[PDB]
């Protein structure tokens, strides 16, 4: 037939195999119309656990109108310009000069303007590859209640509290107070110490963690992950430079080769500086009370944190948090497959033209190349996004974990006055003691530092963004959704069973890398899936996200990657498959 | 209808739009089979005009079997794993070891192997996305007697013998010799100073160049490269750091704030350096004869390129040709499209929720946003790269600049022992005395420097590379389509028309970015054309690219790229369009 209608026809069988694969439902927990208005003559629900950031909030983090939610929520159900701008973001204006009007000092001083929320209607966008956003779901959030809910408050607590601490110090003398109380704290939570029981729904039995070690702490539960230095060699190392290349048998070495060990990319004739700017030491955001209120009327922060000068390798966990605040979409992944090309890391051994020139006579440059896994890990990560921005905002809206904070700190502080409020997050609040009463103390600090010389008490969770995180519900993860995909891809496209015989650690006392102690061996696999729960567990560093956030856009990523790959091998003549090793340890052929 | 109906109904449509595009017929010069065997008894066609590297060749730079062109176009056009296996790539093999016996010595010192084409069916490969690669044509192009093809190799060889001149002193009178040499060559050709005749097809009147001049030497002809300095400032300068953000009424400035001008691109938290590795400066490659000939014959010259330590911004043209060398695909779009993320840049304001959040409450990060542009910019790049690979191998199959100038310099030595061969190539080699036994001069001095005392006399054309061209056909150009796709993506996506106000130039005496002595004003759009004809003119210094390859590769890319665009305007529900200045001028909206 004519190549106009071969190409029609491969693109309606890459739409057919879409539309086959089917459209799994999405059940969200159920919290959004649950939890209720305390007040006896109200029957309207609280929407304290809906993504509620930007509506107006009362004093205590809750909407004062659940018709503005319904309102948002409609807007997110049909994407209509006119009727997202006809919602009420922010608080009240000022009749005069038209400016929101602050709680915060912080914010009326600074004459802050509110920010919209991020791509509220994204997931009602189509794609032409891949599959569908709305036609992949994740499990249900957990609810507020819950003790996984519980333990991921704990774990966002305990790392807003340890951002200042190295993660080549994580068994470091010097942390050891912190880390054992943080592990204390977790293996005392039923979400860790207590193992899933039967009947539970499979994803959750999935992500949930076991005991809590300092091999574990902050760790994914991806393959590879648990094992080795903490941060993937892709974010903290280089690549070989330009120059050291082996031609025939005499081999080159780049004059500049001891960049691949300070941390610089080779990205084509330039470098990319895996050095991330170093945020401010124990600056922590939201802290306060009424500028974590203004925060969630929509007070546009961004930008607002400050940094140290220069660059540094990722060693703090700060450090990680800074990484995943600005990161390019896909640029966790994109350099990962920039270091896998210039290390000479083979391609999956099925994909063709791979062997030795002098037996398949082709160079893969722009099909099964470095130009393809590059177009293929950069174009998932916004398929992966529509999917994910789909589950965030018309199915979930799970409040981000500085809104659960802003729930615990107000439900702590309520007695203090001789009020209640929000029991939903009272078996939080008790299980949390410690934890709560270190997070105070920081926050006073922090609100001191601020500049209240004595500031009310604040159990709010400490924030590595001035914004906070960003306005999306937490669930999923736009960022972790990014990173199953796009590291999905490169294993896929990668042979990413070769194992890395240099394994670097960022160094203990200055900004440069080491050879790590770790004596087992590191695979490609295991550790871009490192890279991705990096990722995802710098989002979680942040204060932005909750584990299964993390792990389940991980998968949805991973579906989304799959998805991709199984609609583009029907636009390859040669014969060929992806050896992909999914996140559960099984591989599929694509 | 339901959400998977209405997203294969998207799908669908978008292939209906890509089929009822049409397929323009791609017609070639019908230079392969004009151009016959000199021998009286031999009328097989000699292919020195098709691209036959890899294939064995006789010591005069002809393939000795025209069989083994007409399998490899076999193998191009079926794409057969097999197939293509079966082709004879590189010269006879030792009996004994299996290794190729090269001509050269320093080939066969280096136990050289063979590289094999470079994707020669990837034009075959199908796309979910955007228009078939069979679908959209490139004009023939210039054949070897045209005066189009003398000018090219003359820009060609004066870029080479240029290779270590600054692109800020191209109007200075330490390189006021040359330049002048360059320009009075170059207007002393038809192509140049003659116009375009009526009659003529219309590719080539439109990139038919005018009389050349130090403003527009070694520059394009697309809308705003000719303007201001000569790189474009998406390739040399920085972004905005971060930290450099203004929250409501404070600007805060970013601690790192010179790396902006220290060109230094905000890659999310960490850096993008934009120095390029310095390449040896001139250490020109494939000035030999026999060297030149193994190339051709597959020599896997690949990474025998060496290196200054350390990276400098662009300055030199060899600085240029090594940047173009291993630019990570899309890579110099990337940049530039990170570069006006950081630095602000508006999106186009036709696009949906660019308005203040007080406005349309809405950000745009996945759609319309900075992931939106990223991945758009990234995705638009490898179908450009099957689109040229299309035109490269299953329609053109035009030699690569470096077989030019071999054919080139067997004419010139010809008379030399009483023979003539390559009557096709006098034209050239008469109407280039002047630049050729320039570069003679110079490739004896290169090849002294190779380790030949006394070297035949060589008018080859001096490779930047080690490899010279990739193994790929010169028409059309995979970093030029790149750029055309890319360029335009940004140009949609970004409101193109936006000023710079700071224009900066790679400093005469030290690496470092001064302000530009230019006046008047550029655009993101002029900018964003001027990095696509930076990336295209720089594959011309390396040698391995004719002008009119770049040109019409980058109309190519342009038109992959409005296919996109048109294609992915059928997933949004919003209410907008891309404001799409093109090459030729006009604007279209998508
Ligand atoms: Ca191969
Ligand atoms: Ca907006």
């Amino acid at each position: 037939q004519s190549r106009a209608k071969a190409s029609f026809d491969t693109r309606v069988a890459a739409a057919e195999l879409a539309l086959n694969r089917g459209v799994v439902p999405s059940f969200a927990n159920g919290e959004e119309l649950l939890y209720r208005n305390p007040d006896p003559d109200n029957t309207d629900p609280s929407f304290i656990a809906s993504f509620t950031k930007g509506l107006p909030h009362d004093d205590n983090g809750a909407i004062i109108d659940p018709d503005d939610f319904l309102a948002f929520v409609r807007a997110i159900n049909s994407g209509d310009e006119k009727e997202i701008a006809d919602l009420t973001l922010g608080p009240a204006r000022d009749p005069e000069t038209g400016l929101p009007i602050w709680r915060s000092d912080l914010a009326n001083s600074l004459e802050l303007e509110v920010r919209g929320w991020e791509n509220s209607s994204a997931g009602l966008t189509f794609d032409l590859e891949g599959p569908d956003a709305q036609s992949i779901a994740m499990p249900p959030a957990p609810v507020l209640t819950s003790p996984e809910l519980v333990a991921e408050i704990a774990e966002l607590y305990l790392m807003a509290l340890g951002r200042e601490i190295e993660f080549s110090e994580f068994d470091s003398p010097k942390n050891a107070e912190y880390i054992q109380f943080a592990i204390d704290q977790l293996n005392g939570l039923e979400w860790f110490n207590t193992p899933a029981k039967l009947g539970d729904p499979p994803a959750e039995i999935r992500r949930r963690r076991g005991e809590v070690t300092v091999g574990n702490l902050f760790r994914g539960i991806l393959p590879g992950s648990e094992v080795g230095p903490y941060l993937s060699q892709y974010i903290i190392v280089g690549s070989k430079q330009i120059g050291s290349a082996t031609v025939g048998n005499k081999t080159l070495v780049s004059p500049n080769a001891a960049d691949e060990f300070d941390g610089e990319i080779a990205y084509g004739s330039i470098t990319i500086s895996q050095r991330v700017r170093i945020a401010t030491p124990g600056r922590d955001f939201m802290t306060d009370l009424k500028v974590f209120l203004d925060v969630q009327d929509a007070a546009d922060f961004r930008g607002f944190e400050s940094y140290e000068p220069g660059a540094r390798l990722i060693r703090t966990i700060r450090d990680l948090a800074t990484w995943v605040h600005f990161d390019a979409l896909y640029e966790a992944y994109l350099n990962a497959c920039l270091i896998l090309l210039a290390n000479g890391v083979p391609f999956d051994p099925n994909l063709p033209f791979q062997q030795e020139d002098k037996l398949d006579n082709q160079d893969v440059f722009v099909n099964f190349g470095s130009a393809h896994v590059l177009s293929l890990v950069t174009e998932v990560a916004t398929r992966a996004l529509k999917a994910v921005r789909y589950q965030k905002f018309n199915i979930h809206r799970r409040l981000r974990p500085e809104a659960t904070g802003g729930l615990i700190s107000v439900n702590k502080i309520a007695p203090q006055k001789g009020e209640s409020i929000f029991p939903e997050v009272d078996l939080a609040v008790e299980e949390l003691g410690d934890i709560l009463e270190k997070a105070e103390i920081s926050n006073r600090k922090q609100n001191i530092a601020d500049g209240d010389p004595d500031p009310d008490p604040s159990f709010l969770l400490p924030m590595a963004f001035a914004e906070g995180s960003p306005f999306h519900p937490s669930y999923g993860s736009g960022h972790a959704v990014v990173a199953g995909a796009c590291v999905t891809i490169l294993k896929a496209f990668f042979d990413s069973g070769i194992e890395i015989d240099q394994v670097f650690e960022v160094d203990k006392d200055e900004d440069k890398l080491v050879k790590s102690s770790f004596k087992g061996t590191l695979t490609v696999a295991g550790e871009l899936n490192k890279l991705a729960d990096n990722i995802a567990i710098g989002r979680n560093m942040a204060g932005v996200h909750y584990f299964s956030d993390q792990f389940e856009s991980l998968l949805l990523g991973e579906q989304v990657a799959i998805g991709i790959l199984e609609e583009q091998s029907l636009t390859y003549g040669e014969n060929f498959f992806f050896n992909l090793p999914k996140f559960d340890g099984t591989t599929i052929q694509i």
